[PDB]
């Protein structure tokens, strides 16, 4: 069996929010620190490969994807919120409704709404530090692969694939997969593919590269007619301008099992083959699991070994970025199964 | 003796009685509470302002002259769909059409909730549909009273309406009562209508509804949206579009603005109404301009509302007043009724 290195930062635990808006109530958040700790423990248990901490790349590579005003806002948001006298965690209350102007206001409540797409992603002390560490985790995995590793596992937390150039949400702040893909491009890789196997549509990644033909973006996901993110992810979204034909969405209905999901995976792999990229980023979520509380697919733990094996057969330099997966008990087995299948297990 | 003004009030407003409002990251007791309407009604009775009438039922026809059919359907079914989907809190949006996403109506109730909203502070629960319907009938009954010969009528609406677009709810508003009354004037043959929004917040819904039209002049005085709700409309450069260019007027004020400066804006609005020469006037009346209001930063005094009502009467127009905001429940009755009493000649 092969080996794969994992990048992990203990600084993820700086993000430890207490509240998530869900069904009209404030609940304990789904995207909790134990997710990364459970995955880490399985990486060690299975001796997957070397575990390393990230290097500090600074904001340069983050700002190749995200706007400067957005990066500034994420660093100051919590200070601005506390200073304005709010007593809860930072949660948007108002946003740019249909018919309103996409215009950045001065007030923190208006700024919060301008930069968000949902109210379930509370911001509090340590969110900036954790988001910075997570992007460095992704950049460190990309450096490992650029320097010669076939693949590397970026154990990111918070996840990234829902963040736009200048919008946070879906538990995401910096788009780690897009940051890694752009780093490949800046280092001379002519074409990069990003494949999103998380249950939810990678709307941030789609938006970031939507008018570009040098980065192919593909996502398999639950039908947004029915699930988050609702307002992107449909199969008719194929790109715009030079990017037309360089975005591919593959949608599935409730209770979809691996036997059908893997048919979409095969279509994605055929699209990657014709694109013929120089590097692959896989935005990996295991909320496709049959026990996941906020998804409706029916993948089993053994199916992740099959997924990893199929991804290896693409024969590409591959960075895996950790996205979702919210049955905390099974998240380690399921995520590491993808890496182990990539390395030849089962 | 003062003149008399009839008030329309529906006991059905108390069907809207939500338990939660998102505020500052917490779920708090809602500001827009039933005691607001009961405190105003009590003052109307105590001051013997005039006859108090219950509304007539107009149906959804006049509502759909302003609001889209799909939005009206959504508001009727939202609570039933929410409960059927197994949610345990009140109906509050969690996700919406972010910048860069598609304005596309989805099937799921969370998606529809976000599609049709501009904020998460406006919980929906059982009775919200019924209360919003009755509130629109209150505005239409006041409009009918004026069209049948009354100089003015006070529509004691709850919930308020001026933040609702043709197909967006928010800011405690569901049906835009002021816009519905204005459109009723137009449909009845009044050639030109002015809607004057003196609530502390921008009447963004009213502006949006009539934004490409010149037959309805919309004017709002309000706190600077750089600083306060609704944040993304209400700026002075928003003057209308298409055939409505120059028929929307936003007058913006900064924190701590007193009546001595606010009334300069009111004179500007009155001059714009004069040149427009409308056949009827709807006043979207909020008294959250009051110095003690917790949701606002202007400094009007109770006596200033007498002056406001007097000045509005001097426009010489058939006038419907629709109740909007005002959240210091203690003085909301004095302040709102002072506008009507000042209009009828009090001090
Ligand atoms: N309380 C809202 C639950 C849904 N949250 C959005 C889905 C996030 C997927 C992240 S991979
Ligand atoms: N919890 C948010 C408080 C702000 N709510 C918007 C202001 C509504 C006044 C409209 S008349
Ligand atoms: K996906
Ligand atoms: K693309
Ligand atoms: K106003
Ligand atoms: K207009
Ligand atoms: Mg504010
Ligand atoms: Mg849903
Ligand atoms: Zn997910
Ligand atoms: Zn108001």
């Amino acid at each position: 069996l092969g080996s794969m290195k994992t990048v992990f930062s203990p600084l993820h635990s700086r993000r430890h929010v207490k509240t998530e808006l869900d069904g009209g109530l404030l609940i304990e958040p789904h995207e909790k620190p134990s997710r990364a700790e459970t995955i880490l423990a399985r990486v060690k248990d299975q001796a997957l490969g070397e575990i390393l901490e990230p290097e500090e790349f600074g904001l340069g590579p983050v700002k190749r994807v995200h706007t400067a005003d957005y990066v500034s806002f994420l660093e100051t948001c919590w200070d601005e919120w506390v200073a304005a006298g709010k007593r809860g965690e930072a949660i948007p209350t108002f946003w740019v409704g249909r018919g309103m102007r996409a215009r950045l206001p001065k007030d923190i409540d208006g700024r919060l709404g301008y930069y968000s797409l949902g109210a379930d992603t509370s911001i509090s002390d340590g969110t900036w530090e954790a988001a910075r560490a997570s992007a460095n985790v992704a950049l460190t995995a990309q450096k490992l692969v650029a320097e010669g590793e076939r693949a590397a596992f970026a154990l990111c937390r918070p996840p990234g694939h829902h963040a736009h150039a200048d919008v946070f949400g879906g538990y995401c702040f910096f788009n780690n997969a897009a940051i890694a893909a752009q780093a490949f491009r800046d280092q001379g890789y002519g074409k990069v593919a990003v494949l999103d196997v998380d249950f939810h549509h990678g709307n941030g990644t789609q938006a970031i590269f939507y008018d570009r033909s040098d980065v192919l973006t593909i996502s398999l996901h639950g039908d947004p007619d029915l699930v988050f993110p609702h307002f992107l992810g449909f199969e008719d979204e194929t790109g715009e301008g030079d990017g037309e034909a360089y975005n591919l969405n593959i949608v599935f209905p409730p209770d979809t099992p691996f036997s059908i999901w893997s048919q979409g995976l095969e279509k994605a792999c055929e699209r990657i083959r014709t694109f013929a990229p120089d590097a692959l980023v896989v935005a990996l979520g295991v909320d496709t699991f049959e026990e996941d509380p906020i998804s409706f697919f029916k993948l089993t733990s053994g199916d992740y070994l099959k997924l990893g094996k199929r991804l290896e057969q693409l024969g590409l330099p591959t960075v895996f970025t950790m996205e979702g997966g919210y049955d905390v008990d099974a998240i380690g087995v399921n995520a590491v199964n993808v890496m182990q299948g990539f390395e030849g297990k089962s």
